[PDB]
């Protein structure tokens, strides 16, 4: 009697979108235990290994326990997806916590990096490689200041092929080890990624950077970086030494995770008491806030355009479904039929229970209610506006957050940075601007930026 995910869990709400698919907050129908479930769509994500190999990894992952590694509880598979059920953590991404601080020192960075290396060391002893380690994969257990770090997605890269969509690979290029690019890699790739993360914590700038994905990769593959930024003068020699050892090009010469834990710098700056010399890295924290805001705005822009393309698709599809269901030809439908077509559209709505409630939120939202005969046309408008909300609202939020001086505007230099990170061709976005505002003087407000994005997705 093979078990069934939706027999055991109900979806509560969406937690986010991660590598390989959506993460949904779920609840055990008997025990009330809340859990974070990564749902991998077999249609969007191709497998690299065979079933046998994936089930063996899962079985191993369930038996490992470390304070800095996300705990996996359960694994299910049906016809259309894979479901990975883990512990839910509520502290958010590390860097989003870091940028809320007004003080940040080498002690804070060593506390951070020690946890990461401790989790990586443990996983490498069990022959699991992350490969895709980056800031987004570092979650905080809770919103508390003293919260432990939990690494997510350890081992998935081995069995599933990563999205080639830019909206999914923003800020992947900065962290990947050069041997991963060339195809022969081992567990040392996780030390390199960690090394990049440490460089960023102490300087707030990526060691390997450029205007677009491909320029960043060209820098990584060459392997050259420097410590000539002014804010490195404030950093201990010990920290730089550890960095050089983590960023060693040839993997066989690069320090192991385990050895990195024992390095003088980690031993010195994680002793809770001794502040022998501990200034605050003010420039770094502000660089990280700029870095983070840029990454988040580019991401939000791509998802805005993606949501706008989805809403074109689904509006037309839903209308054609309702049209054919309308046997009267009067343009009206009852509740069950609305539910039926919306389910037919299907392919957060993990069971029939999820669908009926979304429909009910819209029928309530249909302003005032006459029961029996519903104008299919207007239900479509409202169902779809609902779907785009999260993404337009999020777009404005990200715009406001990027605009740190509250100027209401972003410069064309800033647009170049954002569009380079979003991988929108240079000639393409300026042609678009020229058409939105024929009189602009090198800056756009929120509405203009939004109008630009619409034009860049064929509207
Ligand atoms: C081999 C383990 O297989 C699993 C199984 C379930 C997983 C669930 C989560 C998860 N994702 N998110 C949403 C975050 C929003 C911010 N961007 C990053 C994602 C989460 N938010 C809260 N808790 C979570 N657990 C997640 C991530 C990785 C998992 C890996």
């Amino acid at each position: 009697s093979t078990a069934i995910f939706s027999d055991r869990y109900k979806g509560q709400r969406v937690l986010g979108k991660g590598s390989f698919g959506e993460v949904i907050l779920c609840k055990d129908k008997i025990t009330g235990q809340e859990c974070a479930v990564k749902v991998i769509s077999k249609r969007q994500v191709k497998q690299k290994t065979d079933k046998e190999s994936l089930l063996r990894e899962v079985q191993l992952l369930k038996q490992l326990d470390h304070p800095n590694i996300m705990k996996l509880y359960e694994f299910f598979e049906d016809k259309g997806y894979y479901y990975l059920v883990g512990e839910v953590y509520t502290g958010g991404e590390l860097f989003d916590e870091i940028i809320s601080r007004k003080r940040f020192s080498e002690v804070d960075a060593a506390r951070i990096i020690r946890q990461v290396l401790s989790g990586i060391t443990y996983m490498h002893k069990n022959k699991i490689v992350h490969r895709d380690l980056k800031p987004e994969n570092l979650l905080l257990e809770s919103k508390s200041k003293d919260a432990n770090i939990r690494i997510i997605d350890f081992g998935l890269s081995t069995h599933f092929e990563a999205s080639k969509k830019m909206k999914d690979k923003i800020g992947t290029a900065y962290y990947i080890a050069p041997e991963v690019l060339h195809g022969t890699y081992d567990e040392k790739c996780d030390v390199w990624s960690t090394g990049v993360i440490l460089y960023i914590l102490l300087s707030g700038c990526p060691p390997f950077n450029g205007a677009n994905e491909y320029d960043i990769l060209k820098k990584v593959e060459k392997g050259k970086y420097t410590f000539e930024l002014p804010q490195w003068k404030k950093v201990s020699e010990s920290a730089k030494d550890l960095i050089r050892k983590m960023l060693t090009y040839v993997p066989s010469m690069r320090i192991s995770a385990r050895d990195a834990l024992d390095h003088e710098w980690i031993q010195t700056y994680t002793k809770e008491q001794i502040s022998v010399d501990v200034p605050s890295l003010d420039n770094a924290i502000l660089n990280i806030r700029q870095f983070q805001g840029t990454q988040k705005l580019a991401q939000a822009a791509l998802l805005y355009m993606g949501s706008k393309l989805t809403s074109q698709d689904e509006t037309k599809e839903l209308t054609a479904i309702f049209h054919k269901m309308d046997k009267n030809g009067d343009g009206q439908l009852d509740r069950a039929e609305l539910i039926e077509g919306y389910k037919e559209l299907m392919k957060s709505m993990l069971d029939a229970s999820a669908v009926e409630h979304e429909v009910d939120q819209v029928l309530d939202a249909v302003d005032f209610d006459k029961n029996g005969y519903i104008e299919y046309s207007e239900f479509v408008t409202v169902a779809m506006d609902r779907k785009t909300l999260l993404s337009r609202e999020r777009l404005e939020r990200a715009f406001r957050m990027f605009d740190s001086d509250n100027s209401g505007k972003i410069s064309s230099s800033e647009l170049a940075t954002i569009f380079g990170v979003s991988d929108v061709d240079s000639e393409t976005w300026k042609n678009v601007l020229a058409e939105v505002d024929k009189n602009n003087d090198g800056e756009v407000d929120f509405d203009e930026f939004q109008q630009m994005l619409l034009k860049l997705c064929g509207n």
